[PDB]
């Protein structure tokens, strides 16, 4: 008897439990829904859904009339609609957690073991007849060949939102404190058991590598100085394992929270401002409280840069992606009146759709010098010779390539669009039209209703058969964008609830945290309540260069 | 030269004390509802709220009188709203997420992370204080052992005149030994018992590999052994687990269970025995269930089944047989559906110290005719398949058990422990009880006497002591007066519940995400958690069925 499951038989998110040999039943508990597949909406959960003004007519709105959006934004109804984003986005995501690679129930294992990364939607039962459930072909498309024809990059399409190269590596900076997958463990694994911003791709991911990297004096992290600038300590002062390539010593490797932050420029750029950042606020805090020892201005100051990461991220990265005319904002008091769990947990999913790859160019023009993949890779020299300012001018002047659209990812990291392919299916994620519904939306009907167009759509047609076989990360990265925007609908709708969640579920954002005590007084408390990117670098920096996310 | 100005403890109701400069300090009343420097001026309803509560005393009374009224609004749905009420406000006492941990006096990232911490409601008593209390007391706080003979000593075994039985009082040992579990390797302060809650791993074990190790893999079920044709846990041969069993027992005679000390007393192992029979018998009704399901399925849902049962019981049963109230207790996770509730938990090192309820052992065990010593039932690796579980749970049903407040009433042969527990307070530099006593929600005492009810002992702590004021959390629980025919005083119920309930309906499986009959493998399992008993449990996994009860006869 084929699996009932593997039809994905029970909607709006009731839950599908085997029972006998061959029946299901479907758990609607609270699913707004009644009925055998949890099809019958209540009076209430059919006028909600009824009346609800689709995702592109709202994007239209967002993006739409900036003399009327600069009233809004100055009013209490800026406050109004940013507490109704925060909760609406973070309701799709649960809490506590439910399943992981290992268990498409709900367990306690689950539940406790913050190894696994959870999963939204449980995987498609392994006795089901074609990969993805019911539909498509009993072979997927091989992931290489599918990687070449619709994600390599054939000429470089650039992000018409004018995102530029200063937030392509604060993304990949920022993302990689919670993506941190078990090489040894396998996919479905992390070792950023911080789930979330614990700021543990500066401090280490466990507490004998942060001993490494502290400095043990007024809360002070390690550093050098490197023609009168300071840098992170070397391998040889704090030595921590890193990961660069063999024959480099330890001398000559700069010590990091995270150990792969050796690979790029860009990255060790970040890492050397927020080094810097820390033991700033370490300074002003020992004016303020000469009696507190190492651990506590540490720890405080710590804290201090969770909230300026958290502050900076919503106000002007998240703004910078989402193009808003409404102006975003950091407030953990909007949500002091409502019922929300102060906990995250890392989704596969998330990691999935986080593969921004195609922000990446063709090369990295620093000033009148352009350098190669080659040139850029592995370098351990560029930061120290260029230093922070001159860096950070370039990446923001440089144009980042658009995210959604297809045939943008450049040809030296295609490989990595394809394992993320071989992954999902290892993880045996669902059809990427499973979790449009999930996340409120309506499946795709065609390959062209996705593409918007007729050529790729065809070819992709002939390969996964149906659209209901449609992977999950190519879905998402070949589906059209908005008009003028670096993604398209699913990218916004799937990724904001685990985004916002992500943000706001940290504990210092729970009201027992969020007290000027917390941060060692209102100076502390300030520094996370203004944060800004252009302070961020530039009260770090001899000169302050044009710092932004948004190109000239 | 200049005294820490937070010795004085000067931030009233929960307000901060930040220490600036080399002499100054500022306290954060951040939604105190108090403002002024020391988090004192109320608003006008922080005001009303205050001065319209009616002591613990008062409620204590009502809740314990009019039996007929108790009777009818029980029947009404008077007692859900009560219910209700009783949770949420009991709960706001317990900060979440958790706060301070043996080595920070502050909130910290590492305190919100590392798990291996027990936490703790009021940061220590500065270490740079005149007296180890802090400002007031003398330099040297009463040696604990004489404090112990003097007053904790039991001269007469005096009877909980509640009523309750030894039935409960393992109970209460096997049941709290799942969360408090202190790491010995890493000294007071720190836990083995990471799950901080409910989350049955003095059954399953308190790590993979160990759980792994007791686990049978087929059906879902644990391992055991047939012996006299009746079910007990494997043994060590068996299920090669570590368990501190005396050196030259042999290992034919150890049984292996989630908690390694569990083989140091038979009504521990009792229990171990009920919910492994338990266990593999939930195993059984799901499979009947799902044919389809695996073993690990299996094991996983029958694990959050008793992990239900349990929390029913303990709510129900356990804390209506301690509250000794006549509202009738409910496990509805609910009531808590509208509320703002965290579901999440922390154990507190005060929660540790206030369920150190050593004064419910009895002088010697009766088991029928026979009465044995503490010689003849500690590490006795016999009685329970002699007697079997049975005998046992009607035995244990039948014997009172001691009252808890009141002092002069912990057995000789455990008053070690007592010892311990005072000493370990000063380790962890616990605040002085009258400060707990403020936090939460009481007015301190203001002489020894008022905290006692009488003068002769009283009189001796005082000159022991120096200050009420000094007086340290565990004795003044312990010392303190007991609430009329009532098994303990208000300190131990104000303090202890908050905890306590906070630890129940904070669980995972009390979250609307998981309350569901999904999460349990349909209605089956589902009801199974709805309609617990204490009888139920015994009874169903035994061939006869004995006075099983809370509640001596
Ligand atoms: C110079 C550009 C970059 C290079 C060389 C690069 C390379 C890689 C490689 C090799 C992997 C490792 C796993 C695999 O092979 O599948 C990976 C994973 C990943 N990358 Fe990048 N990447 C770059 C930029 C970015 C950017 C801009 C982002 C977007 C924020 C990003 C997000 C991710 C994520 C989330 C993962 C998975 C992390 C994990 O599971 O631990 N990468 N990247
Ligand atoms: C036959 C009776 C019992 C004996 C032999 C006994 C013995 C002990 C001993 C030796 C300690 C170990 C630490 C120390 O030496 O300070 C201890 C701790 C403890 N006991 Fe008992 N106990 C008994 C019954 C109970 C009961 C009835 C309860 C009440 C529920 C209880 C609650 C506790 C708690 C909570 C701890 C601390 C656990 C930890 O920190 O890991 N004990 N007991
Ligand atoms: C609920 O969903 C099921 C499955 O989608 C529908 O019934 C059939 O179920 C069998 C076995 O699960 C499948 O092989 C078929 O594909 C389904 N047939 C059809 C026509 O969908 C069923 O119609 C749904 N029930 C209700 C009341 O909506
Ligand atoms: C979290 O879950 C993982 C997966 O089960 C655990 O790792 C396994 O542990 C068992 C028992 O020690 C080993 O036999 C396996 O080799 C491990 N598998 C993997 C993929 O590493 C891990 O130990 C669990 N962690 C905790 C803290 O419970
Ligand atoms: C690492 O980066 C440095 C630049 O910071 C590279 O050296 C420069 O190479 C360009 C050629 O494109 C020359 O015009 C510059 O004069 C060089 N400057 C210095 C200071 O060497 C270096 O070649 C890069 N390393 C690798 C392996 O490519
Ligand atoms: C706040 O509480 C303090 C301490 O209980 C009161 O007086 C302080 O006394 C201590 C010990 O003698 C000294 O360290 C301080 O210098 C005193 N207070 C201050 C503010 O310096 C103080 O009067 C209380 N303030 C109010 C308004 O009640
Ligand atoms: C949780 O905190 C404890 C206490 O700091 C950590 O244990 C210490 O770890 C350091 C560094 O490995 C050692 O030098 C000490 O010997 C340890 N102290 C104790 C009392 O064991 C523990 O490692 C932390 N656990 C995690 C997971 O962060
Ligand atoms: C362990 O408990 C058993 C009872 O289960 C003890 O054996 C009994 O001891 C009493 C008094 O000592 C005798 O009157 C009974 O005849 C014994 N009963 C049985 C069934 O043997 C045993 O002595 C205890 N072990 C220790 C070391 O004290
Ligand atoms: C004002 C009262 C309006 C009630 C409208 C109820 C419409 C419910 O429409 C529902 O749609 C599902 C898909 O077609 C079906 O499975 C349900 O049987 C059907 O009732
Ligand atoms: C306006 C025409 C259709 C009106 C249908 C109104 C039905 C009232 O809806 C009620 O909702 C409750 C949960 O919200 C259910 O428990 C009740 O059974 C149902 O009757
Ligand atoms: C102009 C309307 C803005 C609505 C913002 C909330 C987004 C809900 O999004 C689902
Ligand atoms: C709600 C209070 C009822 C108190 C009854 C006291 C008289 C009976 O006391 C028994
Ligand atoms: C009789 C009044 C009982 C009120 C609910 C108990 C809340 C106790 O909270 C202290
Ligand atoms: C605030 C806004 C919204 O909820 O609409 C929003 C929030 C977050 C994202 C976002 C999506 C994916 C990765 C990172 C951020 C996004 F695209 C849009
Ligand atoms: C329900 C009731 C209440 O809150 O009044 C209640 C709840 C829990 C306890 C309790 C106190 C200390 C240890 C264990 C349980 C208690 F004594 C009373």
């Amino acid at each position: 008897p084929v699996n009932p499951c593997c039809y994905y038989p029970c909607q709006h998110q009731g839950i599908c439990v085997r029972f006998g040999l061959d029946r299901y039943q479907c758990d609607c508990t609270r699913t707004g829904y009644s009925g055998p597949n949890c099809t019958i909406p209540e009076i209430w959960t059919w006028l909600r859904t009824t009346l609800r003004p689709s995702p592109s007519f709202i994007h239209f709105l967002l993006t739409h009339g900036r003399w009327l959006w600069d009233f809004v934004n100055a009013t209490f109804i800026r406050d109004t609609l940013m507490r109704l984003v925060l909760t609406v986005r973070s309701n799709l995501i649960p809490s506590p957690p439910t399943y992981n690679i290992a268990h498409d129930y709900i367990s306690w294992e689950s539940f406790s073991n913050v190894s696994y990364y959870t999963r939204i939607l449980p995987s498609v039962p392994r006795d089901c007849p074609t990969p993805m459930g019911t539909k498509g072909k009993k072979q997927l498309p091989d992931a290489e060949f599918l990687s070449r024809r619709f994600l390599l990059r054939r000429k470089f399409i650039p992000d018409p939102q004018g995102t530029n190269l200063m937030f392509a590596f604060f993304a990949q900076h920022f993302t990689h404190q919670f993506f941190k997958t078990s090489g040894k463990m396998g996919p479905g694994f992390t070792k950023a058991l911080g789930h979330g911003v614990d700021l543990g791709h500066i401090y280490g991911d466990n507490l004998e590598r942060q001993y490494q990297l502290r400095l043990f004096k007024d809360g002070k992290l390690k550093y050098q100085m490197l023609n009168g600038e300071v840098y992170p300590p070397s391998v040889e002062e704090a030595p921590v394992l890193m990961h660069y390539p063999r024959g480099i010593p330890p001398q000559s490797q700069m010590a990091v929270g995270q150990e792969v932050f050796g690979l790029l420029p860009g990255l060790m750029l970040y890492a050397t401002i927020w080094l810097r950042e820390h033991n700033r606020v370490c300074d002003l805090l020992k004016a303020e409280h000469p009696t507190w020892g190492d651990e506590q201005l540490f720890q405080t100051a710590r804290l201090i840069l969770i909230g300026e990461t958290i502050k900076i991220v919503i106000e002007e990265y998240v703004q910078q992606l989402s193009g808003y005319f409404l102006q975003l904002k950091f407030d953990p008091e909007l949500l002091f009146g409502a019922q929300f769990q102060y906990r995250n947990r890392i989704a596969m999913e998330f990691n999935q759709l986080y593969h921004w790859h195609p922000l990446m160019p063709d090369s990295f023009r620093v000033g009148p010098q352009d350098y190669s993949y080659e040139q850029f890779l592995f370098n351990t020299s560029m930061l120290v010779d260029y230093g922070v300012e001159a860096l950070v001018d370039a990446f923001s002047r440089q144009p980042a390539g658009r995210i959604g659209g297809g045939r943008n990812i450049d040809h030296h990291i295609l490989h990595v669009a394809v394992d993320v392919i071989k992954e999902s299916r290892v993880l045996r994620l669902q059809p990427f039209n499973e979790y449009r519904k999930r996340f409120g939306m309506k499946p795709y009907t065609s390959f062209q209703e996705l593409t918007g167009e007729k050529e790729m759509a065809a070819e992709l047609e002939e390969l996964y058969g149906d659209i209901d076989a449609l992977e999950f990360y190519p879905g998402l990265l070949l589906e059209k964008c908005h008009p003028n925007s670096i993604f398209g609908e699913s990218m916004i709708e799937m990724g904001a609830p685990f985004s916002l969640k992500g943000l706001l579920g940290n504990p210092i954002c729970s009201p027992e945290y969020w007290k000027a005590s917390t941060f060692g007084g209102e100076v502390g408390f300030n520094l996370v309540k203004t944060a800004t990117l252009k302070k961020l670098v530039c009260l770090n920096t001899k000169t302050c260069p044009y710092v932004s996310f948004h190109v000239p």
